[PDB]
């Protein structure tokens, strides 16, 4: 496979579904490298679990979490890390109110060069344990020799727009990692970088983030087919926020334009919505617990019931994992049969005005609140014009893309409820003999 995607393990799978996995673990291997230094993008830290995921000879090795708590958090991430001498600590400034720092990437250098890690897991133990996960990792970038006047860019503009992205953050810490980006080759990068940062965009720099970054890449390089409008759109997430009072208001209105543009040329596009319902949470292998980590409050959800109808339910027999909930997001544009995609996109994103931006000023600004990074695969970076959908997550010509959960998607039953994780649930028991009581 050229696309270097993966899923974490998943305890409790047979050994087939878990052999192509990926645990921290096994990327923090020294088969993977030689580590000199690293640094940890995330939202949610276990400092002392995340330092025994790293192999005992590089313990003590330079390691930054970048992160973007603030106040008694960040005390306590900062008296977590304190007995770790090798660990320091960047603030991602938030100047934007109900912002976070979603963002979730390693970057890892090494004596024999540099890789990136874009991913969807937090840096705890539970979100390495029973959940579907997603991982895209770089390849083995060399050093350019000293002296040597070269880009190192791809195609696809990854080391430029990598760069842009840490620049965003204003920070000494990651003005380090940038010159450490500088001076490698990132050339062979197949990938487009798809990133959100805080703040208010106009003009010439509307297009750098959220949404918009989607549309212009989609705009720029793919191309539309004919019965486009068949093609559904389809999103998958863990997470939903406000998005007002019909779909009108954000959704069908400047989401899905931007997710359904193709091609330079100026809607019954169908979108299907996957997130877990009820029962796919009851019958999981961590239980209703699962749904500590899918915060979709009950004050947001009876604001929008209209979302609900685009709702389907979680199912991934493709890959073993219809029972390990979701914590990754994916975004992509499959053909009206499912066969093909004609681009899919990985990231810490969900369903949100916070992190994909929402248009301000008479549609002349586009807002964001949080940090956010994903991997967008389009068929034309891989010479392609479309991806086939590969059968079976696990299985064996290597130009088929792995989408990790199954298709069609399935629509919710009129028994169906979307999971709301501050209400109870009492009626049945989950898989370890517990209700749910928040
Ligand atoms: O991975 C993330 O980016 C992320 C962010 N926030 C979460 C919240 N929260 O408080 O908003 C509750 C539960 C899980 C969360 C999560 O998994």
């Amino acid at each position: 496979n050229p696309f270097q995607f993966y899923l974490t393990r998943v305890s409790g799978v047979k050994p087939k579904y878990n052999s192509g996995a990926l645990h921290i673990k096994d990327i923090l291997s020294p088969l993977f490298g030689t580590l000199v230094s690293s640094a940890q993008f995330n939202y949610c830290f276990d400092v002392d679990w995340l330092v025994k995921q790293y192999p005992p000879e590089f313990r003590k090795k330079p390691i930054l979490l970048v992160h973007g708590d603030k106040r008694e958090a960040k005390a306590h991430l900062h008296a977590q890390a304190k007995p770790y001498e090798n660990i320091s600590l960047c603030q991602a400034k938030l100047d934007i109110a109900f912002g976070t720092h979603h963002t979730k990437m390693m970057l890892l250098l090494y004596e024999e060069g540099l890789r990136v890690v874009i991913h969807t897991s937090n840096l705890i133990h539970a979100d390495w344990h029973q959940k579907t996960q997603g991982i895209w990792l770089s390849p083995l970038y060399p050093r350019i020799a000293d002296g040597t006047h070269k880009s190192g860019e791809s195609p696809t503009h990854f080391k430029a727009d990598l760069i842009s992205y840490l620049m965003a953050y204003n920070a000494p810490s990651l003005k380090e990692w940038i010159d450490v980006i500088h001076k490698h080759d990132l050339s062979e990068t197949n990938v487009y970088l798809i990133g959100s940062t805080p703040g208010r965009f106009q003009g010439s720099q509307k297009d750098n983030w959220g949404h918009f970054r989607l549309k212009k890449l989609l705009k720029d390089h793919a191309s539309s087919m004919p019965n486009a409008e068949s093609w559904p759109v389809v999103g998958q997430f863990s997470s939903v926020g406000s998005l007002g009072a019909d779909e009108s208001k954000w959704l069908c209105s400047e989401f899905k334009e931007s997710m359904l543009t193709l091609g330079k040329e100026s809607s019954s596009v169908p979108l299907y919505l996957i997130y877990p319902s009820v029962e796919n949470v009851r019958t999981s292998l961590e239980g209703y617990p699962a749904g500590g980590s899918l915060p979709y409050s009950i004050q947001t959800a009876e604001k929008q019931n209209w979302l609900h109808s685009y709702f389907h339910k979680w199912s991934a027999e493709t890959s073993g994992r219809s029972n390990a909930m979701p914590h990754i997001k994916t975004y992509m544009r499959p053909s009206p049969d499912f066969s093909k995609i004609a681009w899919f996109l990985v990231t810490s994103a969900n369903l949100s005005k916070a992190a994909w931006g929402a248009l301000e000023k008479n549609g002349t600004q586009l807002m964001i609140r949080s940090y956010e990074l994903g991997v967008l695969f389009l068929p034309s970076a891989f010479g392609l014009d479309s991806f086939k959908v590969k059968q079976k997550f696990f299985a064996g010509p290597m130009a088929t893309f792995p989408v990790p959960y199954d298709l069609p998607p399935e629509l919710y039953g009129s028994k169906d409820r979307p999971w709301i994780w501050n209400i109870p649930y009492v009626k049945a028991p989950d898989t370890h003999g517990n209700m749910w009581v928040p």
